[PDB]
């Protein structure tokens, strides 16, 4: 595992979060399963805990996107980046921006929605890229059946937040 510069790591252990958008390529319902999966992976091997907002600024306010979207980072049409996500912190921190150039999927007949977000997500908790294939915070994810958070990554997480606390 890589932690970030200076570890910027939440202080606190509850996080809020908050869909802002929905992508045409799935029902609401689909994308909001695959954010909560998605944010259970990593609920699982820590102290954090999250909810839900609908209004105001979460602390990971979550995006659809294509092109220039409002910040320095624009995508780039189909394929290559898939989505991004910032390290913790105030504002744009934390946040999460998914490209809808992507066919976004609940299987994988285009780019799984879950296992994306699941990588970001890593991100917007201060996890950087893994040198371990088999790691979700690998650049290259991509059997959803057999997904599992990888050692690596539970040892990545720990190092910043610590195990489950009972
Ligand atoms: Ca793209
Ligand atoms: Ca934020
Ligand atoms: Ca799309
Ligand atoms: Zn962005
Ligand atoms: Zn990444």
């Amino acid at each position: 595992f890589r932690t970030f510069p200076g570890i910027p790591k939440w202080r606190k252990t509850h996080l809020t979060y908050r869909i802002v958008n929905y992508t045409p390529d799935l029902p609401k319902d689909a994308v909001d399963s695959a954010v909560e999966k998605a944010l259970k992976v990593w609920e699982e091997v820590t102290p954090l805990t999250f909810s839900r907002l609908y209004e105001g600024e979460a602390d990971i306010m979550i995006s659809f996107a294509v092109r220039e979207h409002g910040d320095f980072y624009p995508f780039d049409g189909p394929g290559n980046v898939l989505a991004h996500a910032y390290a913790p912190g105030p504002g744009i921190n934390g946040d999460a921006h998914f490209d809808d150039d992507e066919q976004w999927t609940k299987d994988t007949t285009g780019t799984n929605l879950f296992l994306v977000a699941a990588h970001e997500i890593g991100h917007s908790l201060g996890l950087f890229h893994s040198a371990n294939t088999e790691a979700l915070m690998y650049p290259l994810y991509h059997d959803l059946t057999r997904f599992r958070l990888s050692q690596d990554d539970i040892n990545g997480i720990q190092s910043l937040y610590g195990p489950p606390p009972d």
